[PDB]
């Protein structure tokens, strides 16, 4: 990805990389570095611990407050 | 709903309300306060403005870090 204008990368467990751009745009990198569609309504688990889910260009994760 | 046990309320714009409960479950109620099943992976827009979803007996809302 060019990193210059990311803003937010959710580090998944299975390599993949979710990365989320200034103008709102949103980007899907596998374990390799390769563009990939991102899964609509998969819920995907990060390296960091929780889990996030797309959703109409938008993304949804656990909620912390439960 | 019995409020006794809830720890958290979702109030969604439709009227009906997800409550959460401090063992971890988890109830919806419609508009006029009669339970109903949780509709899964459908997003579900808040009275507060956020919008939340269900997947796995797991509630995801949007990320505010976005």
């Amino acid at each position: 990805v060019d990193m210059s204008n990311v803003v937010k990368t959710y580090d998944l467990q299975d390599g993949s990389k979710v990365h989320v751009f200034k103008d709102g745009k949103m980007g899907m990198e596998n374990k390799f570095g390769k563009s990939m569609n991102m899964p609509e309504g998969k819920v995907m688990e990060t390296r960091d611990g929780t889990k996030i889910i797309m959703k109409g260009n938008e993304i949804f994760r656990l909620d912390e407050a439960l």
